[PDB]
């Protein structure tokens, strides 16, 4: 094969109302290889080709398949990163390697996701923003650890080449960004994250750059709700679907359970989703369609809840 270019994926790939998850699972892989050459990843760092895919294709496998929490998912937050690049124009802002390292952490963030709910942290906001929620933060993950071990696989190290000290500004940038989508980790940052938008964004200062990375990282795992409205619906669906996959009923509660949906929806939305997707917005105008988006689907919601 080779690498495809992305604007042979679909001529809409690159727009913010394209929904990665319509993408049949078989030509994800193949899809991220052509969003990391088209961000020039692949030129400029020199990956090796051969290698870059088996990377791919072993953290692939390492998920495992929840109705959620699984590839399709961080397939669909990886490619709204690649949206950021493209419509946000993220280079001005950050550093080859900081976008590089969002990417990754992307792919690699759910690897060891385990659905154990066990926190109140952020169902103190948002009951189903804690279903939502990636774990790391609070109890110990080890999607970083796993990723490494597929880095460490023969044939897979693609980034052999780095230096030293790349190599561990990568892995550090790694780490931290994936512990950030844990979305208790998020509400811990958000008034450093709120004081950020309301000065402006500093290109000159490194805290900024962290706060930012955060930002973006959670901005791409809850992305679905900046699709359509088929979108966050399936998504809801899914959602469910993954906290009841073991138990004697009092098909009956089953109803009455996802009639509750609307309104956790629409705090999920008012409490979580749309702060974050403000904050975007606050930070680079060209959001704005992000944030709007967001709104009209906490309007459906709205609007569907009187079942
Ligand atoms: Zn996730």
């Amino acid at each position: 094969d080779g690498i495809q270019p992305v604007a042979a994926i679909d001529s809409n790939f690159a727009s913010f109302t394209y929904t990665p998850r319509s993408l049949p699972e078989d030509d994800t892989s193949m899809a991220i290889l052509s969003m990391l050459q088209d961000m020039n990843f692949i030129n400029n760092y020199k990956i090796d080709c051969p290698t870059l895919a088996r990377f791919c294709l072993m953290v692939k496998k390492g998920y495992r398949d929840p109705p959620y929490h699984n590839w399709m998912h961080a397939f669909s937050v990886s490619h709204f990163c690649y949206l950021l690049y493209k419509n946000l124009e993220l280079t001005n802002y950050l550093e080859d390697i900081e976008i590089f390292a969002l990417f990754i952490s992307c792919m690699c963030h759910d690897l060891d996701h385990r659905g154990t709910n066990n926190s109140f942290q952020v169902a103190s906001k948002s009951v189903l923003a804690a279903l939502y929620s990636s774990e790391g933060s609070v109890m110990e993950r080890h999607h970083f650890a796993q990723a490494i071990a597929i880095l460490n696989t023969h044939g897979c190290n693609i980034f052999d080449h780095f230096s030293r000290k790349d190599y561990q500004r990568m892995l550090d940038l790694m780490r931290d960004i994936i512990l950030a989508t844990d979305l208790a980790h998020h509400l811990r940052i958000f008034k450093d994250l709120q004081k950020m938008a309301e000065v402006g964004y500093d290109r000159n200062n490194k805290q900024h750059h962290r706060l930012l990375l955060c930002l973006l990282m959670t901005s791409c795992d809850l992305s679905d709700q900046t699709k359509g409205w088929k979108t966050t619906r399936k998504i809801a669906e899914l959602i469910y679907k993954e906290f009841f996959s073991l138990e004697k009923a009092m098909m009956e509660m089953m109803d009455r359970e996802k009639a509750y949906i609307p309104e956790l929806q629409i705090s999920f939305m008012e409490h979580i989703a749309m702060p974050i997707y403000k904050l975007l917005q606050d930070l680079f105008p060209k959001a704005a369609e992000l944030y709007e988006r967001v709104a009209s689907n906490r309007e459906h919601w709205t609007k569907v809840s009187h079942k």
